[PDB]
C-alpha cells in the first residue's frame, strides 16, 4: 500500500465532471474543479486544467496526471507549512501518509487548523489523537473515510486498508 493506492481508494477514479461530498463540481480521482455551482465555470477550469477542449470528459492518463500533480502539490504544502512540516518531519512513513491525505482532502489550511490533534501528534500521544481528530466536522460529514485515517494514524499500519 501507497500513498496513492491510499488516496485512489477514498476518492474513486470517474471520468465524467461529478459533485463530491460537499456539492462542488470535481472529476478523476478527486480533482476538485471549482466552488463555484456553475458546471460552465467548472468546464471551463477543466479544460485549463488539461489543455484541451474537453467538454467535461477526460481519458485514464490525463486523469492520472491530475492526481499525480495533485499529490505533489499536496506534500509540497506541507513542506511549506510551518505548522505542518515540523509535524510531517516527526512522523514514521504510514503516518506520513495519513497526514498527505487529509491535506488532500480539506487544504493545507484546513489541516493547519486542527492544532490540538497536530500537537498530540508530534508528541505521539496516538490514542489521544485518534479522539481528537474525532471531534470535527471531518469526521461528522465524511465519517468512514476519517476513521480510515484516523486508524492509520492511531495504528501507524495500512489495517483500514486492507
Ligand atoms: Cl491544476
Ligand atoms: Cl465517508
Amino acid at each position: 500500500m501507497n500513498i496513492f493506492e491510499m488516496l485512489r481508494i477514498d476518492e474513486g477514479l470517474r471520468l465524467k465532471i461529478y459533485k463530491d461530498t460537499e456539492g462542488y463540481y470535481t472529476i478523476g480521482i478527486g480533482h476538485l474543479l471549482t466552488k463555484s455551482p456553475s458546471l460552465n465555470a467548472a468546464k471551463s477550469e477543466l479544460d485549463k486544467a488539461i489543455g484541451r477542449n474537453t467538454n467535461g470528459v477526460i481519458t485514464k492518463d490525463e486523469a492520472e496526471k491530475l492526481f499525480n500533480q495533485d499529490v505533489d502539490a499536496a506534500v509540497r504544502g506541507i513542506l511549506r507549512n510551518a505548522k505542518l512540516k515540523p509535524v510531517y518531519d516527526s512522523l514514521d512513513a504510514v503516518r506520513r501518509a495519513a497526514a498527505i491525505n487529509m491535506v488532500f482532502q480539506m487544504g493545507e489550511t484546513g489541516v493547519a487548523g486542527f492544532t490540538n490533534s497536530l500537537r498530540m501528534l508530534q508528541q505521539k500521544r496516538w490514542d489521544e489523537a485518534a479522539v481528537n481528530l474525532a471531534k470535527s466536522r471531518w469526521y461528522n460529514q465524511t465519517p468512514n473515510r476519517a476513521k480510515r485515517v484516523i486508524t492509520t494514524f492511531r495504528t501507524g499500519t495500512w489495517d483500514a486498508y486492507k
